[PDB]
């Protein structure tokens, strides 16, 4: 039990809002989720085999969201609107890879209907970061190719 680090930090808060009006054709990976409290949940690393990747961009023709999320695809539409990425109905199907990191789907759909706050870094090395109603954080990297 050695002392408080005393206070040396006097600064604003990270991220900014005028930069989630540029998620439109952009494209990021979930690598941390952190609940509200602060409990970092278990997340599918690229080393595991399936990890969770999103894509924003016209890729139907119209502003609709695609990514691989636990271990089945999903899809919907999106809006932009006070400094946060809302969507639409969102899903996709129930494939089965009985793994922990696949059935997560569940979990992360129930996620992108509570996008209360929204962090976006577009300075480089550029990390969004997701913010549910209740407090949960979820760490993405952008990943441009």
């Amino acid at each position: 039990i050695p002392k408080h680090p005393d206070s040396e930090a006097v600064a604003p808060d990270p991220f900014n809002p005028a930069a989630t009006q540029l998620l439109d054709d952009t494209s990021w990976v979930l690598s941390a989720w952190k609940q509200a409290d602060g409990t970092a949940r278990a997340v599918p690393s690229a080393d595991q085999g399936a990890p969770i990747t999103l894509t924003l961009s016209t890729s139907t023709g119209q502003r609709h969201a695609s990514g691989f999320s636990g271990c089945n695809r999903y899809m919907g539409s999106y809006a932009l609107k006070d400094g946060k990425l809302s969507f639409g109905t969102l899903g996709g199907t129930r494939m089965a890879c009985m793994t922990p990191g696949g059935q997560i789907e569940g979990a992360y759909l129930n996620a992108l209907t509570h996008i209360d706050r929204t962090g976006v870094q577009m300075r480089a090395p550029q990390q969004m970061q997701l913010v549910l109603d209740n407090g949960d954080t979820l760490t993405f990297d952008r990943s441009t190719r």
